[PDB]
Order: C-alpha cells, then sequence, then structure tokens
C-alpha cells in the first residue's frame, strides 16, 4: 500500500518483524501494553504538558498500577514502564519528550526497537528479549506501519511529525 501504512484503529496484535509500528498518541495515559509474558513487559504512559510531580494511577496488564510521574515540559512525555518478569515492579526504563506526541516500536535484530530522548533528535534503542516472536501489542490509539528499511522515514516522523 503506502509506504506510511494507516492509520490503523486501536487493536491488539503480534507486530511482524521488520516494520516499525508508529502510533498517534490523542490522550494521556496508556498509549500501548506489550509483552510475551515470560521476559519482556513494556507499557508506555503519555504525560501531558506541564504536569508537577505525582503518583497517577494506569491500568495495565490487567492490573492497576501506581507510577510516578511528571513533565516539566510543553511537549508531551512517554514513559516506557518495563519489567522483565512478572514478579518485578514495573522500572522507569526510558523517556521521550515530544512534540509530535508520536511513540515507535519495532521487532529487528532479535530485540525491540523503540524511540527515546527529546524531539527533534530523538534516536533509537534496543531491548533484548529470549522471546522476540511471541511479542503481541494492545494499542490505544491510532497507528501506522512503515518497514525497518525506511527507518529514515519513520525518525523524520517521530521528530518532526507526520
Ligand atoms: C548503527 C545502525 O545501523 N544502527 C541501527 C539503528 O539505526 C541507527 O539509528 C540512529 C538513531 O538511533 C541513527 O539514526 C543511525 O544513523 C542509524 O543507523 C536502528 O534504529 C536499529 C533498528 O532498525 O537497527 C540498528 O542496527
Amino acid at each position: 500500500g503506502s509506504m506510511l501504512d494507516g492509520p490503523y484503529q486501536p487493536t491488539t496484535f503480534t507486530p511482524p518483524s521488520d516494520y516499525w509500528i508508529l502510533i498517534n498518541s490523542n490522550t494521556n495515559g496508556v498509549v500501548y501494553e506489550s509483552t510475551n509474558n515470560s521476559d519482556f513487559w513494556t507499557a508506555v504512559i503519555a504525560v501531558e504538558p506541564h504536569v508537577d510531580p505525582v503518583d497517577r494511577q494506569y491500568n495495565v496488564f490487567g492490573e492497576n498500577k501506581q507510577f510516578n510521574v511528571r513533565n516539566d515540559s510543553d511537549k508531551w512525555k512517554f514513559l516506557e514502564m518495563f519489567r522483565g518478569s512478572s514478579q518485578n515492579d514495573f522500572y522507569n526504563r526510558r523517556t521521550l519528550t515530544s512534540n509530535t506526541r508520536l511513540v515507535g516500536i519495532l521487532k529487528y535484530g532479535g530485540r525491540i526497537w523503540t524511540f527515546h530522548g527529546e524531539t527533534p533528535r530523538a534516536t533509537t534503542d534496543s531491548s533484548n528479549t529470549a522471546n522476540l516472536n511471541g511479542i503481541s501489542i494492545t494499542i490505544h490509539s491510532e497507528f501506522y506501519i512503515i518497514p525497518r528499511s525506511q527507518e529514515s522515514k519513520c525518525n523524520e516522523y517521530i521528530n518532526n511529525g507526520l
């Protein structure tokens, strides 16, 4: 179809390897939840502009959790909350401060890639897993699909907008 394929409505699916999923967050709270139920749990939480430090509730992987959040920018903030085993408390692994409200997740090269840092200079980073194929995602906002070969385009969107 189009190289920027979408938008698609919120759903749950197992992303194929080699394709960036670009999610256009349009509200606060949980953007997506992704797990293989074995060694990888990531949830992305959206925090609106100028939020003083506070503990908010988020339902993730079916359970209500309290996360400490803040955002001292005009830009939107996206926190990666992770755990690698079912018994561990989630920790804030990475952040993305963004004027464009776009977050990205990719299966490639054996590991999960996401964007982090601050637009317009956000960059990618990897996360290891021993069960990449098992990782599914529940996405709560509209999203697009872009091949990994076209990451330069994905990077422009993340940093500069659609
Ligand atoms: C060195 C390399 O090829 N790394 C790949 C990643 O792409 C790089 O991403 C940085 C930002 O993090 C720069 O844009 C650099 O030019 C890119 O080469 C890529 O994000 C991941 C996932 O597709 O694959 C790495 O191999």
